[PDB]
DNA sequence: TTTTTTTTTTTTTTTTTTTTTTTTTTTTTT
DNA sequence: AAAAAAAAAAAAAAAAAAAAAAAAAAAAAA
């Protein structure tokens, strides 16, 4: 029982622990046993773990705790003495074998399963133990490198302002105070902390349960808007900005920063398991009260660094409009007065361009649905009326619809004619094409792309052409949700929702196998999947599935006639066996006299017709057959005879990988619900805001031209009168994406 | 100071138009 | 002869208007 697992574990320990050649391995083991301490000293009973590394390759964590697995399996020996109640027991485990206030674990690696990396790197250690000292408040943390005399005491009480003063130790910082708190509401823990610097750079560092997010996340998101929010208030309530004739905006304030966030959610959800972003809706809500309150307190409370804050944000501010190109005032449509405009457009305030937007929408239900939620000083909104005239190959006086005029009046380019054309009087400096997240709304973009290009084509040269990505999809599990671009993001969140908070086990006494680990199987498995799905005209889907669990079949096998006819009989009849349809699978093997070579055939009889699929000497060395092979390498024995899986509360034997995923699948859309968006119109006008208006949570594109030539020459194919050019280029793309 | 006709509800009855995309023909224009 | 331009077949994206039927307020003719 014991046994078994502790073997499955010896058995592949880069899959349980990580890639022992680079002795990340070892790290994760020290930083396992750290991570137990400290999970001990949370519940108020530990205050120090003294972390001692031995000259003899081993290291020993002391706890402090109340006190009395893949790292008993790995580790060749384990002294665990308890020291709990004026009583020292002593236990000592060998490869998971037992030979009879809190601990010394004084864990040896086995040189065996580890390679090239023998001696821990004490830096790497004393980095993370003084990031965890940081973020565990009141902990002491006591590193002791024996074999080199070193010693360490990481000890802060502050905690987060103390990895503040630690980033900003070698950097100038701007002003002496340092912007805390630690407040909790309703669960969510929050703990942030500020200080800038004369680095103009940003520095923000995330953290969820003593994990750090490197592409950060809700809570990050939360973070920027309510800074920006707080500033741009101070600024508008105390006139800074109408002195300095400058309106700050996001990435000035930023600019210069030093900050780090960390949070403590009960049951957090992460984009994967990596857990480099986390998604959880909650964070967002209270990061952002808790910032807005006391962040504007910090700012009332001390003018004397405000001062100083708001002069960096202004000498930002006025470096990024030096650095912008001359333009003039333009009238705007307004209650008094229209200046010719069209009636569909819904003009902004601020007259200035550079400082304002043009929403290029698909028609007046997304019209209204984009002038609804949106900001009346900045942007503006101008609705189409659906496909518009492909002016490549419509004529020049072609271009004389509605649909077109009012494009060219309210960009007040005068482009039309070709002799009042004038990009330096453009109105908007920002021209957004919003159109819908499905087919139509991209096949529009391409005609909106083609207008711009063909008839103005120093606008797209400028840059001031824009394309914003509305989300196509809404997913929400219960209190969970998410937004989603395309199906290939839609198809990437279902495989982490599956392998979110589940467990797969070898044997049915066995450890969880590692999320990261679990995730590049998957992976694997898809992607030959994907392709083996392609080749299913060439030959079966079940001969090419059952080919990844067979022995592989190398070129030297070939020569050898018996060995070629044992591994097709055994395909066969594992075909055979596995068959819940009509076909009938029989072998053959076909001698070539020229190069010696006695090459298989798998004949089928489905649905009445017989056919024949020989392996040629080109299908052993396809490339195809070099991915199933890899994957049947990593899949030959992940799966004894009692393997299962869990998923928390729910748990399931299994036999095949297939079975597990499937399971994994099914319960991942359980309570899923997905709503799809045809259109702007569907979308509220605050779920538009947030996701593609609002500056702070915006994500756009700068259409820009890498080469003249080649841009004319695809207009031209894609978009000409003549339709031969087109069928090749699609038929080409089409072979393309069915080839590797 | 007085008629008269015009806007607005909210349920009813009615219709109308503009583009994309590919072959194939028919105009018409040189 | 030769090129260019318009129309129509079928699935897609967009939208536009005319009147009844009461009350009650403007905003001009008289």
């Amino acid at each position: 029982k014991v046994l078994k697992g502790l073997d499955a574990v010896r058995k592949r320990p880069g899959m349980y622990i990580g890639d022992t050649d680079d002795g990340t391995g070892l790290h994760h083991m020290v930083f396992e046993v750290v991570d137990n301490a400290i999970d001990e000293a949370l519940a108020g009973h530990c205050k120090e773990i003294i972390v001692t590394i031995h000259a003899d390759n081993s290291v020993s964590v002391q706890d402090d705790g109340r006190g009395i697995s893949v790292v008993n399996a790995l580790s060749q020996k384990l002294e665990l003495v308890i020291q709990r109640e004026g009583k020292i027991h002593r236990q000592i485990y060998e490869h998971g074998v037992p030979q009879a206030t809190g601990t010394m674990v004084r864990f040896w690696p086995s040189l065996e399963t580890f390679t090239n990396v023998t001696e821990f790197e004490y830096e790497i250690l004393a980095k993370r133990l003084r990031e965890l000292s940081f973020l565990n408040s009141g902990v002491s943390i006591r590193l002791r490198d024996k074999r080199d005399g070193k010693e360490d005491h990481f000890h802060y009480e502050g905690g987060i302002k103390a990895f503040v003063e630690y980033l900003n130790k070698n950097k100038t910082p701007i002003h002496p105070n340092i912007f805390y708190f630690s407040t909790e509401k309703d669960g969510i823990g929050v703990e942030v902390a500020l200080q800038w610097n004369d680095g103009f750079q940003e520095n923000i560092y995330c953290f969820t349960n003593n994990i750090p997010q490197r592409d950060g996340g809700t809570h990050l998101a939360g973070f920027r808007a309510a800074m920006t929010r707080t500033l741009n208030a101070y600024m508008d309530k105390e006139g800074y900005s109408k002195k300095a004739k400058v309106s700050a905006t996001g990435d000035d304030a930023r600019e210069g920063l030093i900050a780090v966030v960390s949070v403590k959610v009960p049951d957090p959800k992460f984009s994967s398991q990596t857990k480099d972003k986390l998604v959880s809706s909650e964070v967002k809500s209270a990061v952002e009260q808790q910032m807005n309150e006391l962040l504007a307190e910090y700012l009332l409370e001390n003018p004397t660094d405000a001062k100083i804050v708001v002069g960096k944000i202004i000498d930002a501010a006025r470096a990024r409009e030096a650095a912008r190109r001359a333009r003039e005032m333009t009238r705007r449509k307004g209650a008094l007065d229209l200046a010719g405009l069209p009636g569909k457009l819904a003009d902004c305030q601020e007259r200035d361009p550079a400082l304002s937007e043009l929403y290029l929408v698909e028609g007046d239900s997304a019209g209204g649905s984009a002038k609804q939620g949106r900001n009346r000083k900045n942007q503006a909104i101008l609705p189409l009326k659906g496909k518009i005239l492909n002016v490549e190959k419509a004529r020049f006086d072609k271009m004389l619809s509605s649909q077109e005029v009012a494009t060219l009046i309210t960009a007040l380019g005068c482009g039309i004619g070709r002799d009042e054309y004038n990009p330096d009087k453009l109105r908007y400096h920002s021209i957004i094409i919003m159109t819908d997240a499905d087919v139509d709304g991209s096949h529009i973009r391409t005609l909106l792309l083609t207008f711009f290009y063909r008839q103005m084509p120093e606008i797209v040269e400028r840059g001031h052409v824009y394309i914003a990505q509305p989300p196509l999809y809404k997913v929400k599990k219960g209190k969970q949700e998410q937004y989603i671009k395309d199906d290939e993001a839609m198809d990437q969140y279902q495989i982490s929702i599956a392998l979110d908070g589940a467990t797969l086990h070898t044997n049915a006494s066995a450890p969880a196998l590692a999320g990261e680990a679990l995730e590049k199987l998957v992976s694997e498995y898809n992607a030959t999947q994907k392709m083996i799905n392609r080749m299913e005209r060439r030959y079966p889907k079940a001969m090419l599935k059952e080919l990844i669990y067979q022995p592989t079949l190398t070129e030297a096998d070939l020569s050898d006639e018996q060995t070629v006819t044992r591994w097709v009989n055994a395909l066969v009849s594992e075909l055979n066996d596995k068959e819940q349809h009509g076909s009938q699978w029989k072998f053959d093997v076909h001698t070539n006299a020229e190069q010696n070579l006695f090459e298989p055939i798998v004949r089928v009889r489905t649905h009445g017709v017989d056919t024949d699929y020989p392996l040629d000497h080109e299908f052993i060395t396809g490339g195809e057959y070099r991915r199933i092979c890899t994957l049947g390498e990593k899949l030959r024995g992940l799966l004894e005879e009692d393997a299962f899986i869990e998923r928390g509360e729910r748990r399931q034997p299994v036999a095949s990988f297939e079975q597990a995923l499937d399971w994994l699948v099914k319960e991942s859309r359980r309570g899923l619900s997905i709503q799809r968006y045809k259109g702007l119109g569907e979308m509220n006008p605050e779920q538009l805001w947030e996701t593609t208006m609002d500056p702070e949570s915006r994500r756009m594109l700068r259409v820009t031209v890498k080469d003249a030539i080649a841009a004319d020459q695809l207009f031209t194919t894609l978009m000409g009168d003549a339709v031969e050019p087109r069928r090749a280029f699609i038929e080409e793309n089409a072979l393309k994406a069915a080839n590797i």
